[PDB]
């Protein structure tokens, strides 16, 4: 199983890039004057090996309240830790609004974060003949600064061509994430949040699972004392409820992910209001 999260700036691909990992189009891509993505999305895909899970996130930078919540989002939605943090750029220049948003998961996530941090490009059909060797070749201070954090994981896409190259490059992106993450122990990031946030997100998971099997263990409980019904009925009515309830432990995961938002978006709103002081935009 792999956790990739998608971050960056607003217009730079990110649905489109999930779209080419997903293999079919799930999230929505299009040109647009304001944010397509109004809120943390996330996917799976049957790969070659593995589940690939893939979080896209609205543009980063556009509210203390908005980036608290989206934030928050995304870290439950990455549980218990993401492999992979992409942070997704058009072709050329490294901006301000990256250099903002690198600036924000190394506040809240630490410095620790950039290791499993991989830069990706999109519009890669847009430099024709030159290589993009030959393109990272020319680049300036900052964004070479950026790659070397990084680990020189650096990747350009195209979203348009063929599903071959597509998936070639996706080929590409999963191996290096596994380099990467084999590099860095062989394990998923974990921060103080994450493990805070991961174990709240078990706690309230075996507690709905008292809630569910008590509900269910009730419900049985008055069709067997239960008289002036026939057998077959009691048998009929039980199956449904064992189904209905094979069907609320599938529940689980979306409901307790939903139950600790507030608590988590509180703790965040604690670190992150005092840090806003860094994220404005002066003028
Ligand atoms: N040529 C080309 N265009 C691309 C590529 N990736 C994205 N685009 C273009 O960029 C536009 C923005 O796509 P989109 O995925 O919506 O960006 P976004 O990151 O989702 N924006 P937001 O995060 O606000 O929803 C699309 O209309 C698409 O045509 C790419 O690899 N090549
Ligand atoms: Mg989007």
């Amino acid at each position: 199983s792999l956790r990739i999260v998608l971050v960056g700036k607003t217009g730079s691909g990110k649905s489109a890039t999930a779209n080419t990992i997903l293999g079919e189009e799930i999230f929505d891509s299009r040109i647009a004057a304001q944010a397509v993505t109004k809120n943390c999305q996330k996917a799976s895909r049957e790969w070659q090996g593995r589940d690939l899970l893939v979080v896209d996130t609205p543009g980063l930078f556009d509210s203390l309240d908005t980036t608290c919540k989206e934030i928050s989002r995304c870290i439950i939605s990455s549980c218990p830790g993401p492999h992979a943090i992409v942070l997704v750029l058009q072709l050329g220049r490294y901006t301000e609004e990256e250099q903002k948003t690198v600036a924000l998961i190394k506040a809240v996530f630490g410095k620790s974060a950039m290791k499993h941090m991989v830069i990706l490009f999109t519009r890669k059909e847009e430099l024709e003949g030159q290589s993009f060797h030959d393109f990272i070749a020319d680049a300036d201070v900052g964004l070479k600064s950026i790659v070397k954090e990084c680990g020189n994981r650096c990747c350009a896409f195209s979203n348009s061509t063929s599903k071959a190259e597509k998936e070639s490059q996706v080929q590409e992106l999963v191996e290096l994430i596994e380099k990467m993450v084999q590099c860095n122990e062989g394990a998923y990031f974990s921060d103080d949040i994450y493990k805070d946030t991961e174990e709240r997100l078990k706690q309230r998971e075996e507690v709905l699972r008292k809630i569910y099997t008590d509900q269910l263990n009730e419900e049985i409980k008055l069709v067997e004392e239960d008289k002036h019904k026939s057998e077959e009925e009691k048998e009929k009515e039980i199956k449904l409820l064992k189904l209905k309830y094979d069907e609320k432990i599938k529940n689980i995961r979306e409901e307790a992910e939903r139950n600790i938002f507030k608590d988590v978006f509180n703790r965040i709103w604690k670190m992150l209001s005092e840090i806003w002081h860094r994220f404005l935009s002066k003028c």
